[PDB]
């Protein structure tokens, strides 16, 4: 039955080509299978190519956007003189190659490159993976994707014109567990958004929602807010989403357990990757997904730090009984 010429089994015919690929990207694109910045930076390009999608403008006669069908590498010379597509050009390319070399689509190398780029991540759950997405693109229309200094209001429309509930917004953020940022404030080029930005955990939801009280560089960048300690840093629109009403119980409900997190963002990540497709067209090959190895540290409100600093925002839900650590305040290395 279904064997690939390296003896891998597999449900398809069309998942065979996908064993290559894997290995040519944890070679070289991920420099033997790490969970650095090429991951990161491929999870920013996944979430920019799918959300270049809006029903709105296709109702208003207008092309909305084709989704997760790789036009930021396809038309990357429009999409990436975008305000949101900064500091992407050298993935882009080094994905560029890899896709003209095995000969799969833009769209599903995307897609593939997030489920491998994860499962380098301790924590990690195992994402789905369908093939088929047609390699033909037109640009995304600009002014679709979410940005740090836009309220609350205003990315949940955005994300809502998508398709996302205010729910699966913050489910969706949960890949800020595995960041940093290189262009907000640079005088701190890789500050973490959370204290583990190698581990897919709840840290980020746990630490956006402590009192914001130190500044981590020199001054204040684009829109950045005070932190809870040195080396970390904190975006405007993670700290209003922790706090705003109509996110806060959803994002509480994030904090204590890394099971329903990741199961909750695979769900959501698997929406996101057929935005502009039909996922009925598609073939599953998720089986050439590999495990991610396990993550045994349990969820805690770091350096001494109580349940007294974070500000509770769930008017209805008690916040969960999380473990306290015995130490001084941490200082954040940069993310690798
Ligand atoms: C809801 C709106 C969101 C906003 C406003 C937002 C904004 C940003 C910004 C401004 C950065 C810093 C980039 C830099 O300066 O280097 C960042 C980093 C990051 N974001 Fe988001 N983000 C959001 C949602 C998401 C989603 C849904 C994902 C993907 C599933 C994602 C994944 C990441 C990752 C992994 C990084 C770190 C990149 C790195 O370390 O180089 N973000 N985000
Ligand atoms: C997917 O479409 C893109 C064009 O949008 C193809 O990319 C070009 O591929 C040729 C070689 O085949 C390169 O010399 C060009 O530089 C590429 N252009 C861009 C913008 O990347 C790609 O080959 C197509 N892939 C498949 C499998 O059809
Ligand atoms: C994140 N963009
Ligand atoms: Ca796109
Ligand atoms: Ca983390």
């Amino acid at each position: 039955s279904v064997t690939c010429p390296g003896g891998q089994s597999t449900s398809n015919s069309q998942c065979c080509v996908w064993f290559d690929v894997l290995d040519d990207l944890q070679t070289n694109f991920y420099q033997g299978s790490k969970c650095e910045s090429p991951v990161r930076k491929i999870l920013r390009i996944v979430f920019h190519d799918a959300i270049g999608f809006s029903p709105a403008l296709t109702a208003a006669g207008q092309f909305g956007g084709g989704g997760a069908d790789g036009s930021i590498i396809a038309h990357s010379n429009i999409e990436l003189a975008f305000p949101a597509n900064g500091g992407l050009t050298d993935t882009i390319e080094a994905l560029r190659a890899v896709g003209i070399n095995h000969g799969v689509s833009f769209g599903d190398l995307i897609q593939f490159a997030t489920a491998v780029g994860m499962s380098n991540c301790p924590g990690s759950p195992r994402l789905e993976f369908l093939t088929g997405r047609s390699n033909s693109s037109q640009p995304s229309p600009p002014s679709l994707i979410p940005g740090p200094g836009n309220t609350v209001t205003a990315i949940l429309d955005r994300m809502g014109d998508a398709g996302f509930s205010p729910d699966e917004v913050v489910d969706l953020l949960a890949a800020h567990s595995l960041a940093s940022q290189e262009g907000l404030n640079s005088a701190i080029f890789r500050s973490p958004l959370d204290s583990t930005p190698q581990v897919f955990d709840t840290q980020f939801y746990i630490e956006t929602l402590l009192k914001g009280t130190t500044q981590p560089g020199p001054s204040l960048g684009f829109a950045e807010e005070l932190s809870p300690f040195p080396g970390e840093f904190r975006m405007r629109s993670d700290a209003l989403l922790a706090r705003d009403s109509r996110t806060a119980c959803r994002w509480q409900s994030m904090t204590s357990s890394n099971e329903v997190m990741g199961q909750r963002y695979r769900a959501a990540m698997a929406k996101m990757s057929v935005l502009g497709f039909d996922r009925n067209a598609l073939t599953d090959c998720s089986d050439v997904i590999p495990s991610a190895v396990s993550n045994n540290a349990a969820p805690v409100i770091p350096g001494g730090l109580t349940v007294d600093d974070i500000e509770v925002s769930c008017p209805s839900e008690p916040f969960p009984e999380i473990a306290t650590a015995s130490g001084p305040l941490p200082s954040l290395a940069p993310a690798p």
